[PDB]
């Protein structure tokens, strides 16, 4: 079961730091207004690997803890595009491919935490 937390309103520079609450690799998706549901990061089931979306990385940063079934996003530099509701999802698939990078390679989902970064 997945909720994420965090969201909010902030101005362009701004940044958030967003949380979701072993076996599962996860992810974070967003989707934006008017656009389809967009890959964010992955994350490997031990927490030591990521990757990222090219439209986020350099900064945004992805890390687990598993003794707490928590997950953490931290988003520097916020510009107007990352408005969206963003989404943790989770994978059973054992070992990376790139259909980590779509929707379809997760098979829990939760209800989204709302994003917004003023003009």
């Amino acid at each position: 079961q997945l909720q994420e937390s965090g969201g909010g309103l902030v101005q362009p520079g701004g940044s958030l730091r967003l949380s979701c609450a072993s076996n599962y690799r996860m992810g974070w998706f967003r989707q934006a207004p008017g656009k389809e549901r967009e890959f964010v990061a992955t994350i490997s089931q031990s927490g030591a690997a990521t990757a990222y979306a090219d439209s986020v990385k350099g900064r945004f940063t992805f890390s687990r803890d598993n003794a707490k079934n928590l997950l953490y996003l931290e988003m520097l530099s916020l510009e107007p595009e990352d408005t969206a509701v963003y989404y943790c999802a989770a994978s059973s698939r054992v070992f990376y491919t790139e259909v980590l990078q779509t929707t379809t390679g997760y098979d829990y989902w939760g209800q989204g935490t709302q994003v917004t970064v003023s003009s």
